[PDB]
């Protein structure tokens, strides 16, 4: 026998619509999670401070995810970058939202890093994750995206694009390199480790 533990976990319920009701576009996540902050923020349930959109890439953008709908079975997506939707519970236990997984939606944050994540130690380094968390009232206000990264030379659509308008602020209209980039010399919110991001939000 060994005590897990959270009394505000236990009766959580989510800050989103059910996983099939959500706005949803295939290799477009940072849109995705940005639609789940927009809902969050329009629904009076949590304060969006709760809530935090997490950028994963590395320096040479192969980052290995496990339990992704893209590949399901054993062996992971291999992404330039991910990103998903963590909310930080007034109690401190964890959830993430990951409209792209196979576990649940949403999914207690130790599950998530447990399943889909795992340690970087067996890892071959160049494949390592680094976490690029921003506050959820920050990413709305200063994430902008043209798209303009998922279109060929020719000007054709590697994916076929989310069907609602491109994200721009009154500062920019793309500066998404700036969350994709792991680099804490660059951008918003904060750059950690696999190691400090467990720690920080895990029970």
């Amino acid at each position: 026998q060994a005590m897990e533990g959270g009394p505000a976990a236990v009766h959580y319920q989510p800050a989103s619509p059910p996983r099939d009701a959500c706005v949803y576009s295939s290799c477009y996540s940072e849109e995705n999670v940005w639609k789940l902050c927009e809902y969050i923020k329009n629904h009076d349930q949590y304060p969006l401070e709760e809530c935090y959109a997490v950028f994963i890439s590395n320096e040479r953008k192969m980052i290995p995810i496990w339990k992704q709908q893209a590949r399901p079975g054993d062996g992971p997506v291999i992404w330039d970058y991910h990103v998903v939707l963590l909310h930080v519970s007034s109690g401190g236990q964890s959830f993430i939202y990951d409209l792209d997984t196979v576990l649940p939606f949403p999914c207690l944050f130790d599950t998530y890093v447990e399943d889909a994540i795992k340690s970087d130690d067996d890892i071959h380094p160049q494949f390592r994750r680094k976490f690029r968390v921003i506050c959820a009232d920050s990413y709305l206000k200063n994430f902008a995206s043209d798209r303009s990264h998922m279109k060929d030379s020719s000007g054709n659509w590697r994916e076929p694009p989310p069907p609602y308008p491109c994200i721009e602020t009154g500062d920019s209209k793309m500066n998404l390199n700036d969350f994709i980039s792991m680099d804490p010399k660059v951008g918003w919110g904060a750059v950690y480790t696999l190691s400090e991001f467990t720690h920080r939000f895990g029970s």
